[PDB]
């Protein structure tokens, strides 16, 4: 009946963050994980450049063959390189693929006598307040540099591996995976184009209410959620105008972690479950999908259960703090969705399943389908009220229309 | 240029967290330091009850034998016992003298190459980005476990002793104290009686508007600040006319923790230096020293400095989301002050240091070396802007007219 929060326990930020990496004490072999795209911009460079100025030599490996949606052969394959190579540091540089990828080699470099073919049958249960396998003594540190914002996984014990013979997703529960140190250093954001920006923005602003709303909410991550959602309001529209806005980038890269930091502990909902499956099935944009979802989620959630529920008050506490109308939880619940909808016309997103370029007999041909699915998704278990099956179609035949 | 934000990486919460020390893995050994007021109402007892229900048996030694402001005498005792114990868990449980004292002895048990001499001299430089001995390989877990509400000492790696044979108050810099758990429960804050509910309650309000205003603030640091100053307002008065309340003290007890995530990485200012040094010269309560300053402290860091200044801003923000009037900053600025005194005046607490049994005589006798002193204080480095000598005396005696 007990809560918890966790989070790694040393974030370094601001510019020049990634200089830590000189300083770090204990790191003689590096090994890291990242994708083609790091090494294109020197940002890998950037990383070695750090090493090399330790006192003492600095031997790194460098795995850059990291796929969208890491699969198991990726990740066996990263930890037969680490298990010759050992490392006694493993530096993830990217986004949520390469994060993840690299938390899973992790787990296997660190037990050895751990088999995938288990960890796919246990599931990550919520309630639990303890890991079956927690950080006593670790051969490495893992340290975590994101270069989204963003994802938010640098702060998370999430990993997830897709399987291909098969594609199940399978996030990796009962061991702690946990990153060591985080580097937020928004000099790797410089580079993000303008749509993504946006994408990647409204992620963060989704995992933010998203948390806020939960049922396993609490004093400790309301706070960061509600500041992570103050902070894309103010600065997201201007990293979208224009990316070498250094103030705006430093923002919301800080505002990623810190949704982050929310999420990690307080967890998502349906509108991450919706988003998924939608996502997946019409190839839309993870952030994408999210905003056409929100207007009519939120509208869901804020709707008194069939009969302590709050979630119509705390979605008008966000209206309320956002300055905007909210005398009575109605109308600030109509608020918030009516600020999101500027926002989302500010960043050019689409407003509909149908402006993205999905037909409507080839939306009703999936709707139960993907419906099913989305109630089957693990951050359904955190909605503030469990929905039916039919409360999930009705919720993607409004998003179709669009609002 | 970079900055750092770190906090314990678990922390338990909500009534019974206390039991995680029953699920808590590699744990045979634990050295308990405490008080006779927690020995008193058996919550040592408490604790033991969780570690016998442990699978495996469970040696424990109990160190009660802790007076406020804890000396380095206390501290080598300490570290004799543990020497000899060698414990693999230390559970400090009590309010900051226990937190601080068991932290001094976890830091010689650990590295027993480390001289008190040395350490006097070395200061704290909150400049500094990493731990000259951070933790990397202990023999020995801390859990910090709070029993007031609250100096906030379970998440920071700040640890004072006093010497005595000179009196000078000395934090230890270099080594990483940070606890590795910290176990806030409210069960042991139900029992705090109601004067001090209020001074420990106001100092969670102080640690959390200083930390706000801080020059070290950053947005991590400000979303814990502006909850747990919200949380303040909404349930510190009901804490007080009511200690059985239950929601009132678990969320004061939150607020206390959430505070200290706050200024264990954004730091204070002139507020507890002007504190620290009244309330040892004139033995006024901490928390009730912080009250009769604040009016004056905020007025004065809200002053545009002689002549980038946010203070005033930043005190306006607050009012703001307090729902205060705040249509301009300064009138904002005045609101926040005017919210604090009617608090203040709800807890029956005095709003001068005349109110207190200070003599007019008394004080402008002393006002010259305590207002040296404060300035003097570690605290004052991370003070919005930086104040004269003559500064904090026109405070100290705006502070005894009173407001
Ligand atoms: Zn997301
Ligand atoms: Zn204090």
């Amino acid at each position: 009946n007990m809560q918890w929060f966790k989070v790694p326990p040393k974030i370094y930020f601001e510019k020049n963050a990634v200089q830590y990496l000189a300083k770090m004490p204990d790191i003689s072999r590096a090994f890291i994980v990242t994708d083609p795209g790091m090494v294109k911009l020197g940002y890998v460079d950037k990383v070695l450049y750090y090493l090399r100025r330790r006192p003492d030599y600095v031997h790194s490996e460098i795995f850059s063959e990291v796929e969208p949606d890491p699969s198991i052969e990726t990740v066996m394959k990263g930890v037969d390189m680490m298990r010759s190579f050992e490392p006694d540091v493993i530096i993830a540089l990217g986004g949520g693929s390469p994060m993840d990828a690299a938390k899973a080699m992790w787990l296997f470099y660190e037990h050895p006598t751990a088999d995938f073919n288990a960890l796919k049958q246990k599931f990550l249960d919520i309630r639990k307040r303890v890991y079956k396998y927690p950080k006593l003594g670790q051969k490495a540190k893992f340290v975590a540099i994101p270069t989204t914002s963003g994802t938010g996984s640098e702060v998370t014990s999430f990993a997830v591996i897709t399987d291909k013979k098969t594609n199940i997703k399978y996030p990796l529960a009962d061991y702690e995976l946990t990153p060591d140190v985080a580097i937020v250093d928004p000099q790797f954001v410089m580079t993000v184009p303008k749509h993504v920006t946006a994408d990647t923005g409204m992620d963060v602003l989704t995992h933010a209410i998203e948390a806020y709303v939960s049922n396993m909410a609490n004093d400790y991550t309301d706070g960061l959620a509600m500041k992570a959602i103050q902070l894309v309001f103010e600065y997201l529209p201007r990293a979208y105008q224009n990316g070498a806005d250094e103030l705006a980038r430093e923002k919301m890269h800080n505002a990623s972690t810190i949704a982050g930091m929310a999420f990690a502990n307080a967890f998502l909902g349906i509108n991450h479950s919706l988003a998924h499956k939608l996502g997946a099935e019409f190839h839309i944009p993870h952030g994408r999908a999210n905003t056409i979802l929100m207007p009519h989620v939120i509208r869901y959630n804020a709707a008194k259960p069939k009969k302590y529920f709050k979630a119509d008050q705390r979605y008008a506490e966000i209206a309320r703090m956002l300055g905007l109308p909210a005398r009575t939880t109605e109308e600030g619940v109509e608020s918030l969705v009516q600020a999101i909808i500027k926002l989302a016309k500010q960043l050019d997103m689409p407003l509909s399943i149908e402006a993205c370029g999905v037909s409507k007999q080839e939306f009703e041909s999936k709707v139960e389908k993907l419906a099913e699915l989305a109630f089957e998704d693990q951050c359904t278990t955190a909605n503030p009220k469990l929905p039916l099956v039919s409360d999930l179609v009705h919720i993607y035949r409004q998003a179709f229309k669009g609002v």
